[PDB]
């Protein structure tokens, strides 16, 4: 088929967080059916980054999420025409970025191109400070709205010291397969851990892992 | 032990939405260690209410999670005196909501008192023109903070023809116990599910389900 039981990636991504300016580049592989991926990244432009990289972390793939129970795959259906997507992460102390996403297949290879824009993450804050520790496991409610599939979700970003910053995500997915074509999901969640398999020289090179599982709630429902 | 294995609850409620003023009483029971309980709602004054019935539920019970795997039970744990939460519940349309509760433990009863405050729902909205359909079930985020605990969450509401409109749900929740007595927890989640089971007389009377899970993450 398109999407095989293993997948290459190569992503481009350029920004600007406040007025630092920067690019990354990365590849990786993963298992699109087992919901595991991985990463190699490199920040080749504006390094070493003057704010956490833990910012950037869910900007690095929604073809690998293991699709359980019923679900439509709404991502490996948007094959080979792919899939856009556009979100909004609010920080609680202040900070806002906007990422914006192209997934395209050519030559059997996925190909992301992102674009960052990171506004007000105060001086003095633990972004800017760099004292950040990773995210914490976390479930995204998935949700169809106008042929466009829509997630909405908070992240708990842990700090130096302990304690987190909070921050909430919105984001819509869009199909660029003519909506005829591909059958949508209802309403599911999907569970992902992102995690680190090793960093050197102050986060210029960071090599992230993830797991992602869409399934329906787990819980007894009494009328179905 | 002061929290057994079946619980009966009592709860008292008072708000004004959009300038229109009501209040309720509920009675239920549930099972305080399996994470389930039953409400029986009456509106007992203002009724029957000129917005929909499904902003207000999620004000009508913490006492009622199972807590699986390690984590320590904020709210069980902080009886005899009980606890207080508080929280901000703000639409996508423009509407928000706060609600102020008191959770106090009587006689073996649980008793609620709710206060709740609701403006700027849009006038031709699915809320005030009661097109809502109940909620998706959720997960809330719950993480030690501040003076107590907090929670995060995004809720969906359904709507007749298919849509959903969507609120975020803040909450501190504090105990009236001295800290040092209560083991805290870390991060972690609640799994939930709040099912309407009946209306009577343009939602004068309904009953509500809830299923709720404390967890961490289960890959
Ligand atoms: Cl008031
Ligand atoms: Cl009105
Ligand atoms: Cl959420």
């Amino acid at each position: 088929e398109l999407i095989k039981e293993n997948m290459h990636m190569k992503l481009y991504m350029e920004g600007t967080v406040n007025n630092h300016h920067f690019k990354c580049t990365s590849e990786g592989e993963g298992k699109p059916y087992e919901g595991t991926q991985t990463q190699r990244i490199k920040v080749v432009e504006g390094g070493p980054l003057p704010f956490a990289f833990d910012i950037l972390a869910t900007s690095f793939s929604k073809t690998f999420i293991n699709h359980t129970q019923g679900i439509p795959d709404f991502w490996k259906q948007s094959f080979p025409e792919g899939f856009t997507w556009e979100r909004v992460t609010t920080y609680e102390d202040g900070g806002v970025l906007t990422a914006t996403q192209d997934t395209s297949l050519q030559d059997g290879c996925l190909i992301y191109n992102v674009k960052i824009r990171g506004v007000n993450f105060p001086s003095n804050g633990p972004v800017m400070q760099k004292k950040t520790l990773g995210w914490e496991a976390n479930t995204e409610m998935m949700y169809p709205a106008d042929g466009g599939l829509e997630g909405r979700n908070y992240m708990a970003l842990k700090l130096v010291g302990g304690g987190h910053l909070i921050c909430s995500l919105k984001t819509t997915y869009r199909s660029k397969k003519p909506a005829k074509n591909l059958k949508m999901p209802g309403v599911y969640y999907v569970d992902r851990r992102l995690e680190r398999i090793k960093e050197a020289d102050k986060e210029t090179y960071v090599e992230q892992h993830e797991v992602a599982v869409a399934r329906y709630c787990d819980l007894p429902s009494k009328l179905g």
